[PDB]
């Protein structure tokens, strides 16, 4: 049976396969972002485990789904790096110089637009 070398102990529950070796679930964590739940097909580097996103980070910042190479200015949000201008609501489409990054429905939003969305459950007079 498989044995967790990280704690030199036996493995009863689900065993994770890495570097042709067996490791425990609680003893197995991404050494890059350290926060996995249940991905599929990860890349190995230097005997380490990196998420799909971490793999790209090692090379360069890329938009989740806009472009490849990101200019100088960049913004790290949702564990992913996206362009500075890409950070805009699908309605305003314009950036709102403020500072912190706002996340909404897995997409970038403005400070006023972000709070305005949480203001009401469905809609309201303002907006
Ligand atoms: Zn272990
Ligand atoms: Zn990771
Ligand atoms: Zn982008
Ligand atoms: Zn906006």
């Amino acid at each position: 049976s498989p044995r967790c070398y990280y704690c030199n102990g036996p493995i009863l529950d689900k065993v994770v396969t890495a570097l042709d070796r067996t490791w425990h679930p609680e003893h197995f964590f991404c050494a890059q972002c350290g926060a996995f739940f249940g991905p599929e097909g990860f890349h190995e580097k230097d005997g380490k485990a990196y998420c799909r996103k971490d793999y790209f980070d090692m090379f360069a910042p890329k938009c989740g789904g806009c472009a490849r190479a990101i200019l100088e200015n960049y913004i790290s949000a949702l564990n992913t790096l996206w362009h500075p201008e890409c950070f805009v609501c699908r309605e305003c489409f314009t950036p709102f110089v403020n500072g912190s990054f706002f996340e909404h429905d897995g997409q970038p939003y403005c400070e006023v637009h972000y709070h305005e969305r949480r203001g009401s459950p469905e809609y309201f007079k303002n907006g």
